[PDB]
């Protein structure tokens, strides 16, 4: 086969396939050029919807692809939906840089598609090829070929505006991969061994001498400026009470330290050794109550795996797992802290306690004035950079969901036994932190599935499945009908506001489904939510303060798909800080409207940015053309945050590259590291954190 045009860009004007939102269109010599106003909206699209569905099922295998080219001085980053009839939704990314013409390929069918998106059952794309295969980012990677009813080509979260060239929309024969593809792309440092990028490292030589030279560029001290605990030194002197704390200076929000210098926060999340381990393949499996093939193709990736009785062995570690009747297990290898002992374990010499005196000597040389969210509680005495403290509240309690599933269900905080699990986590974070003023916070928990705004059933699905719920068992559900029995009296008020026939308020407690979800209904969903995340907020800033009345509590760290103003602003009620994840190109202005109405400081837990030019599978959930310009943008990103009254600190997730063979865990396999698997530093990343660190106070501060 090969190619097949889609479209006739010959003629005067586009397709009637074509629409557009907040993108300005022109087509002009066979090619499509589009603005995209990103910078002013936050969503912007291209629309292709034939008139009948597309029947592709019949094609073999193939991708939809088309040409790009971006003529702005930084990249695009795109996501290519595509929705079947049904509704569900194959959904890709690329980047388009500038310079060149570059083809893209959104493979549907190859299994399924290819992908770097499903750990050791992936199926790998072409890499290193002229034909960029888009990632494999959201939905379902095996869509209903024989009805495809849309296409968006969607440019979002950006902090600037995008030109591009679009042309040759076809679709395009996949070749079949061989199965041995990655076959040795790992080299002994973990790198990618088929690949070059500026700052590999080849030998251990050559990873002594770069050492040695970050060494002694380290020794030129820390970042000037800073009071003792991480404070602008020059900045409006404020009251001390011995602790970080919160004020309100010049009408802007802040945070000022225990000497009463005002602060704000910037730092890496992950500062320890537990997310570098990698699946080696040996011992792979994934079984109820092949496996085998997939465990083969992965282990022969890797050059060098220590043998047993060598002295680097001491990386190898072991994953088991139960989840759902099903085992999955495997031999794991951190060749991050193989790296470490290579770099400084010379003699027998201690190489974890150098990798954490270097690490602290980094942040106050970069200019950072913490340790960001999972840092290491070996970390917690340091008494030369401040850190955030984290705890998980789990064990044994009621729990809440969104549907039957309890995949990612909520603690129910009715239940007495939430409280107690509450406490424990406190208590194991006192013994961590031992009071120190050198901790700014607490976070507790992490991305709880609170409702995902866009949608009746995702915003309010907690609302609506504990509804469904029988109260005796229930505690939250017990608490709505006393919540609606509070609000209605009698159970024919509700009736009237609800258009459903219940007998009694016992009728409602048994549970109620097939909810119509009326205009009435929705602004109960809303009491109710709101009432049951208040609950869960109140009781653990109390055990926080039992405990730890000094210390900041700074939230559960809101993923942007489990948001709405019903939980922000419960936890605007019991919360120091409210804390965000946000992996966009910055503090976009218009999802952050809300910031004040409820005037509450802010820190963002988590962003990043990633390429594909240091060898990686991955370029990450935002991403960047190049080395160069992961840095730009984290710099753009700060300045955003720098600039917003209602944010005190901005985070960046994580220290060190993921493997490129994956997370044991998860599979997570971004380039978006601080520093490579081998411990070096990206000098754009450097350079961009001390831009922003040695202006943030001074812009800030008037």
């Amino acid at each position: 086969q090969g190619a097949l045009p889609l479209f006739d860009f010959s003629q005067s004007t586009l397709p009637e396939e074509f629409s557009f939102s907040n993108v300005e269109a022109n087509l002009r010599f066979e090619c499509l050029e589009i603005k995209a106003l990103s910078k002013k909206h936050f969503y912007t699209s291209v629309f292709i919807e034939p008139q009948q569905n597309w029947d592709w099922s019949d094609l073999g295998n193939f991708c939809f692809a088309f040409d790009a080219r971006a003529l702005d001085e930084h990249s695009t980053q795109m996501f290519i939906n595509i929705f079947d009839h049904q509704g569900q939704m194959h959904s890709r990314c690329i980047n388009i840089a500038p310079g060149k013409q570059q083809s893209f390929m959104v493979e549907l069918k190859g299994g399924g598609a290819c992908n770097y998106a499903s750990g050791l059952r992936s199926n790998p794309c072409p890499w290193g090829t002229k034909d960029v295969y888009a990632t494999w980012m959201w939905g379902a990677l095996n869509i209903d070929l024989s009805a495809i009813s849309k296409i968006e080509l969607s440019i979002h979260g950006s902090l600037l505006d995008h030109h591009l060239l679009l042309s040759n929309f076809r679709l395009q024969s996949s070749p079949a991969v061989d199965p041995n593809y990655l076959s040795g792309i790992i080299d002994r440092f973990g790198q990618n061994a088929q690949q070059e990028h500026a700052q590999k490292i080849h030998s251990e030589q050559e990873l002594a001498e770069v050492t040695k030279a970050e060494l002694t560029e380290l020794a030129k001290g820390p970042m000037l400026g800073r009071s003792k605990f991480g404070g602008y030194l020059d900045g409006p002197r404020q009251q001390a009470s011995g602790y970080f704390r919160t004020e309100k200076i010049a009408g802007k929000w802040s945070l000022v330290d225990p000497e009463g210098y005002p602060y704000f926060a910037t730092g890496l999340d992950i500062i320890r050794l537990a997310n570098t381990s990698t699946i080696t393949g040996i011992d792979y499996d994934h079984k109820l109550v092949t496996a085998k093939v997939a465990s083969e193709v992965r282990r022969a990736m890797y050059q060098w795996l220590p043998d047993y009785n060598d002295p680097l062995a001491e990386h190898y570690g072991y994953m088991r797992e139960l989840f759902e009747g099903a085992v999955e297990q495997g031999e794991t290898y951190s060749f991050y802290a193989a790296n470490l002992q290579r770099k400084y374990g010379a003699d027998g010499a201690d190489y974890m306690a150098k990798w954490r005196d270097v690490t602290v000597d980094r942040m106050l040389n970069w200019g950072f004035t913490c340790l960001g969210n999972w840092t290491a509680p070996e970390f917690y005495d340091n008494q030369r950079i401040p850190f955030f403290a984290n705890g998980w509240i789990i064990g044994e309690f009621d729990q809440v969901s969104s549907g039957d599933d309890f995949w990612a269900a909520l603690p129910d905080p009715f239940d007495p036994r939430f409280r107690q699990r509450a406490a424990a986590t406190v208590s194991q974070v006192k013994n961590e932190i031992k009071d120190t003023p050198w901790c700014v916070g607490i976070f507790i928990d992490n991305e709880k599935s609170w409702g995902r705004m866009g949608s009746i059933d995702g915003h309010y699905g907690i609302a609506i499945h504990t509804l469904g719920r029988s109260a005796d068992a229930c505690p939250t559900k017990a608490v709505f009908v006393e919540l609606l029995k509070t609000k209605y009296t009698v159970i024919e008020a509700l009736n009237q506001s609800w258009q459903t026939n219940l007998a009694s308020w016992a009728d409602l407690a048994k549970g109620v489904k097939g909810l119509t979800h009326n205009s009435a209904q929705v602004e109960d969903y809303a009491l109710l939510l709101e009432a049951f995340a208040s609950e869960y907020f109140r009781v653990v800033k109390q055990e926080l303060k039992k405990q730890l009345p000094n210390h900041l509590y700074l939230g559960c760290r809101f993923a942007d798909w489990g948001m709405n103003p019903e939980v922000v602003r419960a936890a605007a009620k019991h919360v120091d800080v409210v804390s965000y994840n946000y992996y966009k190109e910055g503090l976009h202005p218009e999802p952050w409207s809300f910031l004040a109405d409820i005037d509450m400081p802010s820190i963002i837990g988590e962003f990043h940015f990633g390429a594909l030019d240091s060898g990686f599978f991955h370029a990450g959930l935002v991403t960047a053309c190049s080395q160069q310009e992961r840095g730009q943008m984290f710099e753009r990103y700060m300045q955003t945050v720098v600039d917003n009254p209602y944010f005190v600190g901005a985070h960046y997730f994580q220290y060190i590259d993921s493997p490129i063979t994956g997370r044991s865990f998860d599979g997570e396999n971004y380039n978006i590291g601080f520093v490579s698997i081998s411990d070096v530093p990206y000098q754009p990343m450097v350079d961009a954190a001390k831009r922003v660190n040695q202006s943030m106070y001074p812009k800030r501060f008037r």
